[PDB]
């Protein structure tokens, strides 16, 4: 699996593990889902920390329209924290081929424990592509977590 790869042409999607996310185009992506604006600073921050930043463009020149992000010890385990595809090109599976692509990018660095946190509305959407909730009964935890008006998985 290479960096950079057409995955369809349609105008061309792309996807890419490079990391080149625009702290702008992102603030846009993330307004199409509703989410409350961040100190640009901040989410510039959490970008170059996040060893996977994966995109998905548009190249008709080139239009953010997908992103997930994740962060890892970059030896053991990672954690997916964002996954958004724009709303506009929902329902073509462009979420799952990111999906798909970042577990391959993250297994060829050898990262051998991926975890994420699923909503209760994505969770048969990752359980379906081989995730599962609470093996061995773990549990995922959150220190006094505030109630979340906004989701954090768009496909």
């Amino acid at each position: 699996l290479p960096e950079e790869l057409v995955l369809l042409e349609r105008e061309q999607i792309i996807f890419s593990s490079a990391g080149d996310v625009n702290v702008y185009d992102l603030q846009a992506l993330c307004d199409k889902v509703g989410w409350p604006r961040r100190p640009l600073t901040k989410i510039a921050a959490s970008l170059r920390n996040s060893y996977l930043v994966a995109t998905l463009h548009s190249v008709t020149r080139k239009q953010l329209i997908g992103m997930a992000r994740a962060t890892s010890d970059h030896a053991f385990n990672a954690t997916i924290w964002d996954v958004l595809v724009d709303p506009s090109y929902q329902g073509q599976g462009l979420g799952k081929a990111l999906m798909e692509k970042v577990i391959r990018t993250l297994l060829q660095r050898d990262i051998s424990n991926i975890t994420l946190f699923a909503d209760n509305k994505v969770v048969d959407f990752y359980k379906n592509l081989g995730f599962e909730a609470d093996p061995q009964g773990i549990k995922g935890m959150f220190w006094y977590p505030r109630f979340l008006e906004h989701h954090h998985h768009h496909h």
